[PDB]
């Protein structure tokens, strides 16, 4: 039953990745081989170049994703080989240190073993690896609420957290044949910060705000051929409206509109001023000014629009078929400048790709 | 086969309409009587309750609206006796001016006789009552691009235009039985139209921009229990993004974020700076702000989605299925401002309701 699936999801890799390398005519050999390892074994092993050109795919698949231009040149990190949870401890700073890279962000993906009967063999619990602390407790508001039930999670198991609006949770992941996840608190070294400024109201950094350089998903699953890669994280670089429009601007989220309205000097007394909407523009000017002066990559809607539609127009060139959610590609601000808010995209899945899965906490 | 389709959407629709009018005992008879009208002439004629709250469930089931909150005090105009194509004008003309209302503006629909055999009995070409031209000949753009095709229509039937970029276009339709429309210069005086300026900024009244007041959809076809009133124009009030981050702002229409940017003292030479984005808010100040010191109804979006959720509110509370489409219902500016954005919504279609149509010219 489930060698059928897996052999059926094989073929169909198998045959489209050797296209795509230019390597048809070994297909039907390599094909032999894994027909005889999933019968032997119930399962099959990806070649190296099996695993890197499927992780590219996965990108290139990703519907929710504008920044799928350049999904060929993803940086993919092969870690089938941990065992030790010091071991995956030790890949996942390096992860951050090598994407990081002084600034110059690098998409890079590292794959850890691929869970066997199902069984994951290591459980990464952080939605991504770098991410700020949430608490609430008897009005009090702290951090990032999008992180409370994690941050509760961490506190069951001895971490504590400072309580500033900005603590990093500790890695927190668990490995096959534990009861608990184990936690690791972050290098400071390794996380790169950006001080929010605006290049023209000097009364900006009032605000204190700040964001990670680096957004690195760590909870959601590559299935690539059959296979399920459950520990794999990925990381970009940051599009500018993501911490401007949502992660700083959110109600449910920091919910600072209300805040930059003041020090930018404009009143958010009337919905007819568009105060909100001033305050979103100047705080996502703020944003992509601060992590260029800090020489952090990050890229503008505007410009990542104009990099997806060059992904449209390779997409019909290479022969292949676009798939998107419209509702995602749009950026939260001035979405019908760009020219994604004026078409249709086919929101259809297609295989290698990235999914997510369930949390162990919650 | 048709009077079997008309008979099961009587049937439906007088059941519902009577219902949410306190009337169930009366269907029963109303339905024989239908019937009967039915099999005697192909065809049955609506009460003027039942034609006016199917004018009105048909807003309340329109997807793509963000207004619907005030379906139930639409205004609705039985034209159902108009025979002639003066007849037809001085109804076209009332509903301008009843709309208008000095400015306050009232939420209107004029229902004209419906199609018999399918045959219409009046056909209006106009996508607006009220609407600018539109010329592009041998690299010279004026007016609105969007109004291209019936500008060039109009002027195959010896109208002319000033070619200046707001020229009102005429009032343009057919009766049944003419092989060609005929067409009526808009009185100005019946039009009332809004020069943008801008709160703060002196300079936006270089741009010499204007708008009219009144957006009245008149080329949509009606359907209220299996009769297709394929003349009947609607207008409400304008939401501000629907001038300010689309008519005026479209690449394909007005095209003026260039020169927004350069009266309020922006560079628009770097993406980074997000000068459309700024562009955008200034100039959707402006509209809501101009329009409000003439006296002219207008709402902003974010009173706009405030009431919308009053009408998600009520639609539970009244038992009744909402639905929407959301990639209408977003703002084109400051979407995940607005609680529409967060959330998703069923885009079945659900009768009564207003439909496209195929345009007589193109
Ligand atoms: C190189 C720079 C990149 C940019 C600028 C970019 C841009 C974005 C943005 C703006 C989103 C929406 C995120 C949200 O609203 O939560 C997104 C989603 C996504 N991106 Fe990318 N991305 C990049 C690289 C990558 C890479 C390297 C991968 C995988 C190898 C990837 C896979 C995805 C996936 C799976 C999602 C959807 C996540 C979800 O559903 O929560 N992206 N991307
Ligand atoms: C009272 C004030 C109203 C406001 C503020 C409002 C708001 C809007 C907005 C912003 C749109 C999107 C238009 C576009 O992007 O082209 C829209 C679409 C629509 N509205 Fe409303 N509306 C109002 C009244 C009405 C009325 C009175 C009716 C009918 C009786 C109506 C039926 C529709 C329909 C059918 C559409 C979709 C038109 C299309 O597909 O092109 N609305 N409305
Ligand atoms: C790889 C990558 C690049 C990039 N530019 N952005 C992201 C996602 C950032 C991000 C990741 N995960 C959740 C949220 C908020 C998610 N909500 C919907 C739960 C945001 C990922
Ligand atoms: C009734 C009503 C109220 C309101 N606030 N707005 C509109 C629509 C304005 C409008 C009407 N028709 C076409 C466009 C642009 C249409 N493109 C998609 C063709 C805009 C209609
Ligand atoms: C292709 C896409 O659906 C198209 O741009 C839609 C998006 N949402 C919209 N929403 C509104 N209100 N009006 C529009 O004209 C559009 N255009
Ligand atoms: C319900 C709705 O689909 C939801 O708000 C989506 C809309 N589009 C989005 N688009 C992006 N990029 N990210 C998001 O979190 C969301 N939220
Ligand atoms: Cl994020
Ligand atoms: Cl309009």
């Amino acid at each position: 039953e489930e060698k059928e699936i897996l052999w059926n999801e094989a073929k169909a890799f198998i045959a489209a990745c050797y296209q795509e390398l230019g390597k048809a005519a070994e297909v039907k050999d390599r094909l032999a081989d894994i027909k005889s390892e999933i019968d032997l074994t119930g399962s099959y092993v990806h070649t190296k170049e099996e695993l890197e050109h499927g992780a590219k795919m996965a990108w290139r698949n990703s519907n929710r994703c504008i920044g799928r231009l350049f999904w060929n040149s993803l940086n993919v990190i092969d870690r089938r080989d941990v065992r030790t949870k010091e071991e995956v401890r030790d890949a996942l700073f390096h992860h951050i240190e090598t994407a990081t890279n002084n600034g110059k962000i690098r998409p890079t993906i590292t794959i850890f073993p691929p869970e066997e009967k199902g069984e994951k063999q290591v459980e990464i619990w952080n939605h991504q690896l770098i991410r700020y602390a949430g608490y609430e407790s008897d009005g009090e508001r702290i951090g990032d609420p999008a992180s409370c039930s994690l941050t509760a999670a961490c506190e069951e198991l001895g971490w504590r957290g400072e309580r500033t609006d900005f603590d990093l949770l500790p890695l927190i992941f668990r490995m096959k044949g534990d009861e608990q996840p184990v936690w690791y608190e972050l290098p400071r070294s390794l996380v790169i910060e950006v001080p929010i400024t605006h290049p023209d109201i000097e009364a900006f950094s009032d605000l204190e705000l700040k964001w990670y350089g680096v957004p690195i998903i760590s909870d959601m699953k590559l299935e690539v051929g059959g296979i399920h890669y459950n520990a794999a994280p990925f990381n970009g670089w940051y599009m500018g409206t993501e911490i401007g429009a949502r992660n700083l601007a959110d109600e449910k989220r920091y919910d600072k509109l209300k805040k930059v309205a003041s020090v930018i000097g404009i009143a958010a007394d009337y919905n007819t001023d568009l105060w909100k909407d001033q305050a979103l523009v100047e705080l996502n000017k703020a944003v992509l000014h601060s992590y260029k002066k800090q020489g952090v990559s990050i890229v503008d809607h505007h410009t990542a629009a104009s990099q997806f539609k060059r992904f449209e127009e390779q997409a019909e060139e290479a022969g292949r078929k676009l798939t998107g959610d419209w509702t995602w590609l749009i950026p939260p601000i001035s979405p019908a400048a760009t020219h994604i808010f004026h078409r249709s995209y086919d929101n259809s899945i297609v295989k290698p790709n990235y999914f997510y899965q369930d949390k162990p906490y919650e």
